[PDB]
């Protein structure tokens, strides 16, 4: 394929670059095209990027729901859902590139994303703390909130610390979540 | 104090224009000194960088051994801590070159590794009051080092990735979590 082929290069440069440290023309080097491809679905370069996120975050939430039922309470689904996020091949391995973008794009008024995703990124915890209240496994009130504070903390666990071993990671995530749930009733 | 001025000038360049667009030459010139003074003092721009960032970690523990009296109760020093982390980098002008820095160099062991030193100073913050919540009955913890650890990059989480609301709301999140946290250690 080819809008599939830039994709698929897009992603491995802002993956092993950052996003500014890849730019349009990098992208057809190796991607092989010219500069017409980015413009039908493919306007700017925050556009190529923010296309990403898109396919990554819902390849994740997709794995996640794949998987999560190897979880029964959903006291298991939080401890879970924190450990794949460990390991998966998406979305998170994005996080440093999508704070340099954040923070060199915030102006543009297209934070419109950044705040569609994010819905998408706090889902799957909205999900299992409401759930979670439908089972009396605990009771919080404001759900939100919960579930914006664990999805950054989380994802803090899982950024700032990727440079050490990976069983470290799974061990510290895990009291992390023991620690958090144990906070919630 | 050439190494200093060097320190202050590089300092200044890369908040104005970011850690990449930032020469060792504008340095060398702007302050006065030297490519072979500036080799002999950091070799590098990235260790000239990691100096600064040193300076500032130092400034900063500096900071909070000051403002942490406004905080009696340990339980408080960790609210505040967590705080003061959420408020000020709202404005540290450094933060963009960290960000430019730090996104292109967690690839090289040989920075990686210096800069793990240096959030180790950040995390000892939290391993400090801990150890002394536990010497106070404040709360009970075997595994301070593992705490501190969560703490401190689940703080910066929130931090990092919560940029996209107004500030009141990112102060309220912040505490809620410091409250949910300090609970779930009881």
């Amino acid at each position: 394929n080819l809008k599939d082929k830039i994709l698929g290069v897009a992603k491995e440069l802002f993956i092993k670059n950052g996003y500014n440290a890849t730019t349009t023309g990098e992208i057809v080097k190796l991607s092989e095209s010219s500069k017409g491809n980015l413009y039908y679905h493919f306007k700017t370069k925050e556009n190529l990027f923010l296309e990403i996120l898109n396919i990554e975050e819902s390849k994740w939430q997709e794995q996640w729901k794949k998987e999560q039922i190897k979880a029964k309470t959903n006291r298991e689904k939080f401890y879970l859902y924190n450990e794949l996020s460990l390991t998966t091949e998406y979305y998170y391995p994005l996080q440093n590139a999508i704070i340099e973008f954040y923070t060199e794009y915030y102006k543009t008024n297209s934070n419109e994303k950044m705040n569609k995703l994010e819905n998408k990124y706090i889902d799957a915890y909205h999900v299992i703390f409401k759930e979670g209240n439908l089972n009396g496994e605990w009771s919080i009130n404001d759900v939100n909130a919960v579930s914006k504070i664990a999805a950054n903390a989380v994802n803090g666990i899982v950024t700032f610390t990727h440079e050490q071993n990976i069983n470290e990671r799974i061990k510290l995530m895990n009291k992390f979540s023991q620690i958090f749930l144990n906070g919630l009733s």
